[PDB]
């Protein structure tokens, strides 16, 4: 028994996180606006849906921001087999978003799953999408120091220096304002299967708070 | 760190294998020769080369057939990482074959990590080989059933009653040698780079024979 | 890193059973009273105390029958890691046991993680209850046959033959009564740190049942 | 299947590396000789060597050190399960160990299996021989250091600080010469079946070296 992965497994509930594989590059590369894309995005929440449409398995819902895709599931496919489940996930999103993009060139994505017990589903969300915003922040701010005739390293170099409240003040006077920027930008985007019809939310509450924890719950049963 | 099978490795010298993912029907729709398709062998064999041409990782060869792929690894991508190999070149392979094909419908791979010794990498890719002549013959049989006016479960019933001898008597019954078919469709195909290009072998011999054994000796160093 | 299992982890809340390895055997040579002799399980229940008292670890309690036993835990001990845990509570295990019985020859347990959700702790601890019992009933069942002049082979095979009931029966027409033997033989025994004073209860009821739910409700917090 | 890394496995050639958990304290309370005691190391290799003779397993040799031993095995025991190979040894060696030294207190052994390609076994002994011999000197300053009225974390800073030339000199001025002290201390005990009696061999080569290859090499097969 040589395959010795092919034995590894899973309990529910889990959740399984893929990540664009050097997006960075292969996206300066054709051209894509930065530091957001909505073309993009909506490639990406396309994917999301089109996996929950017809991947043949069922996750509860997808989160999606930046180059990265988190899917839900109570439901385990593949018997829980991790090599099975991370390996097809990632294949299919990755054929999924060469369909989307029509790509001329290959791309692939990262999955990894991740072991949660049930109480922790909304704690897990709420860090994606503290990280999602500490994305947003940071996307914008090494934009803007780029148009002030910055290299990248310098760039990087500042943009350490000062705290969220420093950027907000820069990107402010220089005619950004980031709490008027898109939703999606700074909170990610939800895909999920109701009662049946898929859709996506594109203006979704921040998690933790007053609107947010529901809207969670109700997600998750 | 709820990532618990993110850190879990391997050892040189590793296999990775892939399969394509229910290939059966979500290929058909385009109308692929059956039981075999020049169009979809050479749309694999792309796949592969295009993966040792630009997936950044460093495969000896690749050996393929039927729907799948075999990578002999001796330096191992991401520190050897299971889940990150595993799903990385699972979401290349999906990328590429969708590129190749120009499918308009997402496909997947399966794809799953052996563990060998360098002793046994021979007898593995002779493993293969068989089960490539195994696929071979049975996909043939199917096929004449089909002309023949044979439902498909009709053709499962017989196709595991009888061995071998008996079907190949009855292919050359309804017409069919199978000694006059090219040597790819029971052999399989390299890839590999040589005196360097990358070059595709269409023609390869078997592993387990006179011919075979050094011819596989110098692929593997 | 040729250490490739040493990383491999786990989340809270685990259940740890560890099983005497070839106990049969090694509890028939050294003459032990069959089919249950309350010195082996003293010494097990022992041995699961002071795994409690003395591992350095902190199980929320241990649940002992037959040669087993099985520490419900929801702080991991060695940041999860699965070699580590299983190795060294086996060890420590085995270390115990030798004490408690006096052992001139060594012996072994072997271990292994139960991954679950919290909401199914009660459930798998219920279906250890059954086995027990299901343990108890053919061990008599066993016994009363060999003492009817019987092989062994002829004793497993009637053994088989019929069900619970009829071996109540049997049992009961020669003098033993099953729901009158004593609590610990059909029920186990539960071990627990209380407010700090670790006391073993040999009299513990039905899990799933009416005063078994808030005991076990109790037990895990 | 809530058991999900009891399925894991491995593949020859393995080494399975137990080693004495929290050694220092447990066994500190007999007054074993410091910073050796042949008492301690007689009991290892005896734990070993009866590992060897009624574990039931087939390791091809032990080799043992401080308070560690390190079995090689071709042929698998448990189908090459990992839980239950690194469990059960750990187990067994607590056992043995707790009955040769006569404890009133349990021990426990931590466990792992090191997954080794055939042409790295002789390297990975030779790295743990390199490892005795560190343990060697050090073993012997730090006892310096004691004799020479030092706190333990003050023995602590000095000892990390300075290298072993300088050491070996300390140890020559406070009258210990390392080079007359017994051949075991620095390079271990080695145990295996020989023309057949299973035999403790005490003085055992240096394993890269002109003696020690062939040595290792006869030892592996
Ligand atoms: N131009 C552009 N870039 C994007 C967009 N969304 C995500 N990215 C890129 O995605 C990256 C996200 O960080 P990472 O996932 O760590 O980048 P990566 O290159 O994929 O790194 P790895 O996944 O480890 O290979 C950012 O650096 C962005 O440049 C977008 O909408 N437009
Ligand atoms: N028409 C056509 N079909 C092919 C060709 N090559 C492979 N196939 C199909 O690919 C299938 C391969 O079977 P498997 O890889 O064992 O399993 P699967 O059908 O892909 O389903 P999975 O278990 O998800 O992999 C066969 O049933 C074939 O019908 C081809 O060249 N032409
Ligand atoms: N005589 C006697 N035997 C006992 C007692 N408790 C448990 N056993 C033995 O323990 C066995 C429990 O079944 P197993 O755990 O599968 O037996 P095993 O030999 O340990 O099998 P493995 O753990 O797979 O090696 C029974 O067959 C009993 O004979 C006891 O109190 N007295
Ligand atoms: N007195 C005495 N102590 C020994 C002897 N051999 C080994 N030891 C002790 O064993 C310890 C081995 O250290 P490690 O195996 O690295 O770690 P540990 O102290 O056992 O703690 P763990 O990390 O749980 O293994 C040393 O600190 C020694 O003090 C011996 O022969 N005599
Ligand atoms: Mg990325
Ligand atoms: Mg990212
Ligand atoms: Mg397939
Ligand atoms: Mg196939
Ligand atoms: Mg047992
Ligand atoms: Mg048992
Ligand atoms: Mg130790
Ligand atoms: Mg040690």
């Amino acid at each position: 028994t040589r395959e010795i992965y092919a034995e590894m497994r899973c309990i529910p509930p889990v959740v399984l996180r893929a990540d664009g594989r050097n997006f960075k590059n292969t996206l300066s590369g054709l051209g894509f606006e930065k530091p957001y894309d909505k073309t993009f995005a909506r490639a990406m929440a396309d994917t999301a849906e089109l996996f929950i449409k017809k991947s043949g398995l069922s996750p509860l819902f997808a989160y999606t921001f930046s180059d990265e895709i988190s899917f839900l599931f109570t439901d385990l496919p593949f018997d829980g087999r991790v090599e099975k489940i991370d390996s097809v996930v990632a294949s299919f999103l990755g054929s999924a978003l060469t369909i989307k993009l029509r790509l001329e060139e290959p791309i692939a994505f990262d999955s990894r799953l991740v072991a949660l017990q049930k109480e922790e589903i909304p704690e897990y969300f709420h860090r994606r999408q503290l990280e999602a915003w500490r994305n947003f922040v940071a996307s914008w701010g090494y934009y803007a120091l780029r148009n002030e005739g910055m290299g990248r390293n310098e760039a990087a170099k500042y943009l350490k220096r000062k705290k969220e409240s420093e950027i907000h003040e820069m990107l402010f006077e220089r005619g950004i304002n980031l709490a008027t920027l898109p939703s999606w930008q700074r909170r990610g985007v939800i895909i999920s299967k109701e009662a049946r019809k898929i859709t996506q939310n594109w203006e979704i509450p921040k998690f933790k708070s007053e609107k947010g924890i529901p809207f969670l719950e109700k997600l998750i049963n």
